[PDB]
């Protein structure tokens, strides 16, 4: 059976599309306000050199910090999010922040050359730029594989925004108090997504798409864990805090 989207489900989708359009600038016009990207010579991918310089960290830290602010704005507009306690809202945002950034970044990722292209060549980020920020291939390679996999699903914008919302409102995050309420909120979003796919998404791949999307959420958890491990290592580097931002320090600290 392929039941039609209820008026409420249609409303949820409209609200999320609006939230995304207000919090994701497809022109990347604010990027010139971040600390400038610096790309030193490191064809050898020397960990020692990368850690001593962290040339791309200030720029990427600003980009990530800016993104967290946009994610906070998006989350506040998710139907039901405001009904949670502030304590639970913060737990959900802090635990999902890196995952939603990875998801939303798919919009600027291009399979033409496997990079995140955000306008001019100065704002084109490749694997080599991430290593210059202190991270290693143990995170980057799986990250790129994840981006290509997500890209290949060719999600409608409606599906893309529902996925980010579902990612944020997850009941199995450590520290949440009212898991039941959170689960209820997520279920409403999941049912909307499942109904949308069967009703609005044409073949091939009509079905199975939901399963593939859910698997991506599992993939994000692993990437989250690896990023946390690497962030810890990065925090050991003297004077690193100055290259980050207060928001980044709190969310990942
Ligand atoms: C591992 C990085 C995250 C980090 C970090 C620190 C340095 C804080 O550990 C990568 C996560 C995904 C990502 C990237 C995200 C890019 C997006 C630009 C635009 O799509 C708006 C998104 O909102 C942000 C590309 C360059 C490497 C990263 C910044």
């Amino acid at each position: 059976l392929r039941p039609k989207l209820s008026e409420e489900q249609q409303r949820i989708i409209a609200i999320l599309l609006d939230a995304h359009h207000k919090t994701y600038d497809p022109t990347y016009s604010d990027f010139c306000q971040f600390r400038p990207p610096v790309r030193v010579n490191d064809g050898g991918g020397s960990v020692t050199l990368e850690l001593s310089q962290l040339s791309m960290l200030p720029h990427l830290a600003d980009l990530v910090s800016y993104s967290i602010q946009k994610v906070i704005g998006f989350a506040k507009m998710i139907p039901g999010f405001r009904d949670l306690t502030s304590e639970d809202q913060i737990v959900l945002l802090k635990s999902s922040a890196i995952e939603v950034i990875m998801l939303r970044s798919n919009e600027s990722f291009t399979m033409d050359d496997m990079s995140w292209t955000c306008g001019n060549q100065d704002y084109k980020y490749r694997v080599s730029d991430v290593t210059k920020a202190g991270h290693s291939l143990e995170l980057i390679e799986p990250l790129i594989k994840f981006q290509v996999g997500l890209k290949k699903l060719n999600l409608h914008e409606e599906e893309h925004v529902l996925l980010m919302a579902i990612c944020i409102v997850s009941p199995d995050r450590p520290g949440v108090q009212d898991a039941a309420l959170i689960e209820a909120i997520q279920d409403r979003l999941s049912n909307t997504l499942q109904t949308y796919i069967r009703c609005r998404h044409p073949p091939p791949g009509s079905h199975l798409l939901y399963a593939k999307m859910i698997q991506k959420l599992a993939d994000l958890r692993s990437l989250n864990e690896e990023h946390s491990k690497q962030y810890r290592c990065l925090s050991f580097q003297p004077e690193c805090s100055m290259k980050l931002t207060p928001l980044v320090l709190e969310v990942f600290g």
